[PDB]
């Protein structure tokens, strides 16, 4: 992605707290196909640190169960861009937020030659309001996505 | 679905021959999630019979392999609507076609209480042309779809 496509003026401390994954999209079907896909994850909480890094609590499917994982996305020299400095590098890019209702982000598989992107729309509460989803679809118009998912009522899911 | 949403004036004999599944959508994620999902199938050929029924040759994933299946969708009293009169009833509804390039259809799980729909865009050849996909997205605007997939170049897939 380019710098204009990410959020200008992000305050990471204001994204703290509970979130729900409302919709996901990816450039490649296989990125979100297997319930166990590495980048098929549901956000449950964001925990920015005093040092300006972003800790992410996620749920994932595993055998039948719902496993929690905690990953650390570290600040970089570019605002709104964070690096999970794991063995497999992934960048997390915050596209937009209003802090109080919605947050749009992508995970990119930096090493791969193909463009390899998974993006989500997060909401603070399960309320009926489609601003999160309108803003996400507008943001994805610029990107080649081949799969698009939205989470139904029960419960809705995470 | 309603009668206006399906094709007026369909000639079944003109849909005969080779097709490729270019995109799929469903009202529920779980309808197309597992590669083995019953309604996750790729069309390879349509074979209308002299009696006015529609035979469908499909490919599906199975363990690792690509299995062929042949199913019979029988004519009904409603034009463009066909019934697979299997133990589990499914209707096949032709939404639109120009016979020479594209064909839009849905499979409905009639028995279920929830609306349960899987729809596809089929093309005659893998040519670069997006009319199939524009027509499919226009047709799906009227329907509550929660998952949307499109098949990439290799090869592209069936």
């Amino acid at each position: 992605l380019i710098v204009t496509q990410t959020m200008k003026g992000l305050d990471i401390q204001k994204v703290a707290g509970t979130w729900y994954s409302l919709a996901m999209a990816a450039s490649d079907i296989s990125l979100l196909d297997a319930q166990s896909a590495p980048l098929r994850v549901y956000v449950e909480e964001l925990k920015p640190t005093p040092e300006g890094d972003l800790e992410i609590l996620l749920q994932k499917w595993e055998n039948d169960e719902c496993a929690q994982k905690k990953i650390i996305a570290e600040k970089t020299k570019i605002p709104a861009v964070f690096k999970i400095d794991a063995l497999n590098e992934n960048k997390v890019l915050v596209l937009d937020t209003d802090y109080k209702k919605y947050l749009l982000f992508c995970m990119e598989n930096s090493a791969e030659p193909e463009q390899s992107l998974v993006c989500q729309s997060l909401v603070r509460t399960p309320e009926v309001d489609d601003e999160a989803l309108e803003k996400f679809d507008k943001a994805l118009k610029a990107l080649p996505m081949h799969i698009r998912l939205s989470f139904n009522p029960t419960q809705l899911e995470e």
